[PDB]
């Protein structure tokens, strides 16, 4: 028996057999090894095999397959790189009383950032109505250490959860860690920090005769420390104006985009 | 005749054969077949090969290759996660009369957002030949049910496509679903709605003493109900001032960031 | 011998040899080559072995793997789709006199165009020890034809480098064209193209009493012409207020977000 060596074949006490090296090895774990040891390949991290034996990419958060069978980012239905309260939100939200508003939030992972937008718009009465002495309006957000919004915060927890369709997860999730605001950026503290906000000039229904300044903060002032609910990670939004004024006007807010540093 | 069958080989009908595992299977296309089948690799979704026969990850939209073979993402040349004007667009948009403004915009895919960048520039006249009794300027775009830019728009349709290095695919797009604003954030209606809307004050020319509004508007009020021309997507940014101011001034906008909830 | 060529086996001569296809090949640089060739999978690119022998999908910027080994988009221990000056820069950058700043930006690659957020804070005085009939304060990054920072600018070279963790890469950067402006967009000009600067009213420690405005430009008449320091690309900061105010408060902003589109 003559064989090629120089085509992967090779001997074994004079009995032939493949010489397989890289990419290639020997499945152990058949049925009836070692006498039946077929060759097969030898994969690892991001290759995973088909149904059907067949060698495909194994694909993560923010991946998926087009139509071709080719690799493209977006994701097929769920979306884990998206934390929201859902494009339409129901009331979900108090500002003076439960359930007095409709708090539209999207958080969208960009890496070391996060692009968000806003809006806010109160479904049971005017301004004078939920505020009082109070020419400002104030929705909170309170994160433990796992980026899981707590029960101190103003907005429910039901429909605050990952992007699927949409629509959410129908479970909740146990960690955003990655949306949450840098700590090193933004450091929890007592004191406003010029950093920790974003301050701009907006308009009350959009109205340019209507200005309103909206604040909003990263951890620092915004941070929960009250006896058992301390938040690791925190977010508000707050909307002022000269007192006396829309005192008879519906809050509604235009959609506001900002971004800042992910803690990871 | 010996085979060390724990090495891939096998015997059947005494004849010396392969006995393939996962990850390989026989070639039974190949002009010479079924008869003589060689052994090449069982692959699926996200793998691919090239003209020389290697293997290679099948990379869609989004995603490429570095120079050292690894996977990383962006397109530097066909874009599908952009959908542009080109950064340096020609007269291409209608204010008042044809061609008489260069329009730029980017609408940059980031998953469940777009972000957009906007800009303006006049570029037959002041501000006078283009108003009337109107101190406002316009620039309207809409989408039929696939994210096509209709006919009834301010911008020209030719250079309004997916990105391709510094400039657009020669071939028109079919459908930009995904960069339309979703339509359960910012419903289609007759009433102006302040989360459809995004409002700031800008400056003509960035200058201090020139203020003006800028309105962008998702969807309801900038939607077309024209018979035949009916919209189901839309945008349009709407620049206004003090009547009878900057009569004499060129329109020329900075340029201007904002985001939103994408369709899909 | 009997063979079964329809089985990956053939006949070259005699030989009992592997007919190897697509995905396959011999290696021809073992120890014991060119005559002992074991039989191994061709790969490509996207693709690379393990210290192990296994294959796994090469993967480059912007993607890892996470537990179950898939492929998801996101990178800790190294971003190179982040080039910032760290989330807390210690004094950095310079207004007047050296180290009299800690300037935070950070740049994030969003595909065609740069999600970004700013903010500076003064470390060793007042408005007045800044300025003096200035009534503004600028901070001024010029980038070389590979993106490298200039020597002529603000913000000190040491930690302006690519992500790690909450950290910067080890070793300089020695390029970063895919973060700067892009020049058909934003051209090098002297004059004040008004589509090269983006402007906003913004306020100092965010007091709604204390407006100033923000005019960033990009490229155009922030590039630099001196004599053998002529930079390719820029970027500036300007924060400009009424004369005669705030002399005795120190130099604080919000943060700011803002994008443009990339060179490449």
């Amino acid at each position: 028996v003559s064989i090629k060596k120089s085509s992967g074949l090779n001997f074994d006490n004079t009995a032939i057999a493949i010489n397989a090296g890289k990419g290639l090895e020997f499945d152990t774990n058949t049925s009836e090894s070692p006498d039946i040891n077929p060759i097969k390949t030898k994969i690892g991290s991001g290759i995973d095999y088909n149904e059907n034996g067949a060698m495909i990419t194994k694909l993560g958060a923010g991946l998926s397959f087009d139509n071709s069978g080719a690799i493209t980012i977006g994701n097929k239905n769920d979306d884990k790189l998206t934390l929201w309260t859902t494009p339409d939100p129901s009331p979900n939200c108090r500002i003076h009383s439960d359930n007095d508003c409709k708090f539209t939030l999207v958080l969208t992972k960009c890496g070391s950032q996060v692009l968000a937008t806003v809006a806010a718009l109160a479904v049971s009465g005017d301004l004078s109505s939920m505020t009082g002495t109070v020419a400002s309006v104030s929705i909170f957000l309170r994160f433990d250490q796992n980026g899981v919004l707590m029960e101190n915060s103003s907005l429910k927890k039901h429909y605050w959860n990952f992007r699927n369709g949409n629509s959410t997860n129908a479970n909740p999730y146990t960690n955003a860690v990655g949306f949450m605001p840098n700590l090193l950026a933004y450091p929890k503290t007592q004191s406003q920090t010029a950093k920790n906000n974003i301050v701009s000039q907006v308009y009350l229904h959009g109205d340019k005769t209507k200005p309103m300044i909206l604040t909003i903060t990263l951890n620092g002032t915004s941070e929960s420390t009250e006896t058992s609910e301390v938040s690791t990670y925190s977010m508000s939004f707050t909307w002022s104006w000269e007192s006396g004024k829309y005192t008879t006007e519906t809050f509604a807010t235009n959609s506001y985009t900002f971004s800042y540093i992910a803690q990871e």
